[PDB]
């Protein structure tokens, strides 16, 4: 697991002062690696497809009490022409 | 002044991962054209939808007991 390096270590001072070719050392931490831990990444359980199944079970029941009210308010115009229609004719009457 | 050690970036300094052999056949990197994640979103945007349409079509239908009371009284008082 370690990565090929051809080259061991090199050394020529670090005069404050003379620093030139300006290069970049990798940054690392003071502390033992061990608690750099693992990579994990855990799925919600509840799928795409989950979702979908439970929204669309939610929305064939809400086309259902859309329907029921709807037939509630289907019979209010048979209501007007059966209820005003014999007062029509009363009124008629004189 | 300081010191430490160093290493040399050189171009052949390469690395060697090690791959599963099931690890390219995953439900993620393997996608169809369409998938059910994308069908939530529309699905629970039309829901919501709904929700307003109904609070509208509520305050719509809340003058029906109001306009059947208006257009019967001032005839009660002509009979009576």
């Amino acid at each position: 697991m370690d990565p090929y390096c051809p080259f061991d270590a090199l050394d020529v001072w670090e005069h404050r002062r003379f620093i030139v070719a300006d290069s970049r050392n990798f940054i690392t931490p003071e502390f033992p690696r061990d608690f750099w831990m693992s990579p994990v990444f855990n799925l919600p359980r509840e799928t795409a497809a989950e979702q979908v199944v439970v929204l669309q079970a939610q929305r064939t029941a809400a086309a259902a009490a859309l329907e029921n009210a709807a037939m509630q308010a289907a019979e209010l115009p048979v209501d007007i022409e059966r209820r005003l229609r014999p007062i029509e004719r009363n009124v008629h009457e004189i």
